[PDB]
């Protein structure tokens, strides 16, 4: 049973991961994913994409501790990833930088889980 400021480092871990995480070429994979399309700018995304969600709405929900559990931030992530596969092209960079992401957490996520 972990305590909300537990389960906190490890969220902050986790999202520490993504946000550092650097192609071969050396540029920030979630760099893209900071922030939301202005919906002005790009009203199609919030035609098409139904729970839109970026990665400062992720750092925010963990430092409002609306997180209870490893478990749904996950599933935040995954929601991350499937809202840019469904508005950006397959073969996109940003399609394959989403799938980095989760790639990426779900690594980090083992790594902390199962250490001993
Ligand atoms: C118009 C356009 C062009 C290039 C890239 C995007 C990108 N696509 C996303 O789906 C996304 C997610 Cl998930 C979280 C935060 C910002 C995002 N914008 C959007
Ligand atoms: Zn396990
Ligand atoms: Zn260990």
């Amino acid at each position: 049973s972990m305590s909300p400021a537990y389960l906190k480092e490890i969220l902050e871990q986790l999202l520490e991961a993504i946000v550092v995480a650097t192609n071969p070429s050396g540029r920030l994979i979630s760099e893209l994913f900071q922030k939301l399309p202005s919906k002005v700018q790009y009203p199609d995304y919030y035609a098409i994409i139904k729970e839109p969600i970026d990665l400062k709405t992720i750092a925010q929900r963990i430092q409002n501790g609306s997180y209870k559990s490893i478990h749904a931030m996950a599933k935040d992530i995954d929601l991350l990833a499937k809202n840019a596969k469904t508005y950006n092209e397959p073969g996109s960079q940003v399609f394959k930088d989403a799938n980095s992401i989760k790639k990426i957490f779900y690594m980090k996520k083992a790594e902390i889980e199962h250490h001993e």
